[PDB]
């Protein structure tokens, strides 16, 4: 279940923040404008750019510390205060959040391991609205 996937994630953090982060951007490409040192690089020269492998890794381990402090997929308000206030997401609407999460999904379900992507779905669902809540526009 959900938490059993925050252990698996856990295990392996860069690996899947690096894979999961890709899945996203090249499945929304418009969303590398807001990354400019990751304009013009594949997938491998990404993973050798040092603040690639330590950004991903930076914003998974807190995606999984408001994972893991969520109750039933639902996340603290104050989580969605942090994500909202940080400098790096003063550009940023629900839309942007919408778009990771359905990366992320799609990323699960299409990986041989057994995930469970319908938690996922539901706790981005719920991190969007705490998101406006907390006024992300
Ligand atoms: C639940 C989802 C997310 C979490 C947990 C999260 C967390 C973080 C964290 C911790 C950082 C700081 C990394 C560091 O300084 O090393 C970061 C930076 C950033 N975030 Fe997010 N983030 C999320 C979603 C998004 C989305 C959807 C966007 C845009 C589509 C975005 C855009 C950025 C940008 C542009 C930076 C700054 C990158 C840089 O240092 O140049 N974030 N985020
Ligand atoms: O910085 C991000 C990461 Cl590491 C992963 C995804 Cl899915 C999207 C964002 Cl914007």
């Amino acid at each position: 279940g959900f938490k059993q996937d925050i252990a698996t994630i856990r295990g392996d953090l860069r690996t899947y923040a690096q894979d999961i982060f890709l899945a996203f951007l090249n499945k929304y490409p418009d969303e590398r404008r807001y990354f400019k040192n990751y304009v013009g690089k594949s997938d491998q020269e990404l993973k050798s750019m040092a603040k690639f492998g330590d950004h991903t890794e930076k914003v998974f381990n807190l995606m999984m510390e408001v994972a893991d402090r969520a109750t039933d997929c639902v996340p603290l308000a104050s989580d969605a205060n942090t994500l909202v206030q940080m400098k790096q997401h003063s550009s940023l609407t629900t839309g942007n959040f919408e778009k990771f999460f359905v990366a992320l999904v799609e990323y699960m379900r299409a990986s041989g391991q057994s995930f469970d992507s319908q938690s996922w779905d539901r706790f981005g669902k719920n991190l969007v609205s705490a998101l406006s809540s907390a006024g992300m526009k």
